[PDB]
């Protein structure tokens, strides 16, 4: 069944390609100087850099709080390019309807922290598909709670980034997260951990191939779930604080509404 | 890296961690399960039965000591346990004691499911068995504080873990290159890897049938991370409101910071 599973990588690697707008391969590319971004680095440039590219979301005044809220903007399209992707992996439009929405409602969170690292080194992160480059500085400089709730970020990323994986591993651990049997209120269990138990028989074969020279490694990126799992932990008790505290958060209903799902 | 020196460390572990702990889950499944006259444990299910109980081998807190008494039994039992490990003892001890201090906890309810099912726990090494009722019963936080205990245990049990499979899992946790403050994380990773490639081995020997379960077991390490955070939480407090509480100095450092 080798063969099995190479196919399946490679489905699942292609749907990858489709369903994303930036590859890690392209944003590495863009990150190390290998079409130059704009770059955000103070109050200023970040003034210069919405009136010349027109990085979307600007509707608060408050710049902390304008980023703040461009973070859960981009983060609301990752929901719907990540329920896009699941659609393609073997099996998963197969189950009860409700364990897709549960799939995807407690994934999608480790999810985008996962994928957020593809667009981060430590000096700071891309936006607007790769034309920008926000600094790690300038966001650790935000007032208040904010510079705080930006560093966690960078931090996970690093250290995920030491793996070195490329886009063909990420589109199979991706998978892996989805198809998640321990999630709450699952109706089916069985199923999605038998289509679970393939992806990890196929990210194991994958990660031998691809990086024949790293032991272990399949391990050590199974316990990364443990720091995906802790930082979105994390993540909830940030935002509910944040919440609490800052009267100047007031959007439309309308938007706080297409917004419930992250804040 | 080969084969037989990864089945060597197996063997190695597995007869250290016999010599180290003093109920194994053999001998703790042979108590549960029963149809022997000369194992049977005394079963404490209220009030009356633990008076007695007391005889023949305020309450939360008495039962709440007599875990954390068994809780420095264990840390000491882990602590003599990681010394066997291949090359821990050579590291720098800073990263000993950083290694211990985090790892430990998981370790405990790691090794704690081999003495539970879904009905109880077993006491003073088998002789005696005390209900999950009674334990949930318990007043105010401590009854909420005994039941998570109980519902990891029933998850990590259904993996049908044997001894020889857990004392390399044991290790895999303490040898943890990403605890906070590690000095020289490389040849913690170093150990780590070579663990790891003898759990895999032993897993697919011992469990021919059960796919992924490498993976499924790594996936539990995650399940540990957070449940220990969350005792953590509690057991803080619990410190708080309970003055008739004392914790031993073991314990007492390992919560500092956590
Ligand atoms: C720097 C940072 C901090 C917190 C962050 C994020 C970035 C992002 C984020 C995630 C995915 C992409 C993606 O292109 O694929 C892009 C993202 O930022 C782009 C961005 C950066 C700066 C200003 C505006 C826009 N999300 N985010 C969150 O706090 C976050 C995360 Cl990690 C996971 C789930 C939900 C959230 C959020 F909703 F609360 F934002
Ligand atoms: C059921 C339960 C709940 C919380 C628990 C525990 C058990 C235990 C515990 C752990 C290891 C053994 C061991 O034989 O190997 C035994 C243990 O109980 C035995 C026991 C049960 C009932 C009455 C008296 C004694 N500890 N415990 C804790 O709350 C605990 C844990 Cl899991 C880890 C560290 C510290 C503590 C404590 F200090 F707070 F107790």
């Amino acid at each position: 069944e080798s063969a099995d599973l190479r196919a399946l990588a490679k489905h699942l690697y292609d749907s990858y390609i489709k369903s994303f707008p930036l590859t890690k391969a392209k944003a590495r590319a863009i990150l190390t100087g290998k079409k130059s971004p704009f770059v955000i680095y103070d109050m200023n440039s970040l003034m210069m850099g919405e009136d010349k590219i027109k990085f979307k979301h600007i509707t608060s005044k408050e710049v902390a709080i304008r980023i703040f809220q461009g973070c859960q903007f981009r983060s609301v399209e990752a929901v719907q390019e990540i329920t896009e992707y699941a659609k393609s992996i073997p099996g998963f439009v197969n189950l009860d309807l409700n364990d897709q929405v549960t799939l995807l409602k407690y994934g999608v969170h480790e999810i985008i922290y996962t994928m957020l690292a593809s667009l981060m080194n430590k000096d700071g992160v891309l936006i607007s598909e790769g034309q920008g480059f926000m600094t790690r500085e300038f966001l650790k400089s935000l007032r208040k709670p904010f510079g705080d709730f930006m560093e966690p970020k960078f931090e996970f990323a690093v250290k995920f980034n030491a793996l070195e994986l490329d886009d063909s591993d990420l589109a199979i651990f991706i998978a892996v997260i989805i198809l998640s049997g321990d999630r709450p209120g699952l109706l089916n269990v069985k199923p999605i951990e038998d289509i679970q138990d393939n992806l990890l028989q196929a990210l194991e074969l994958q990660l031998k191939l691809n990086h024949p020279e790293s032991s272990q490694l399949f391990a050590k990126l199974l316990q990364k779930m443990t720091d995906l799992r802790q930082i979105v932990t994390e993540h909830v008790q940030l935002l509910q604080v944040i919440k609490k505290t800052e009267t100047d958060m007031s959007l439309h209903p309308l938007l706080q509404e297409i917004y419930k799902d992250l804040y």
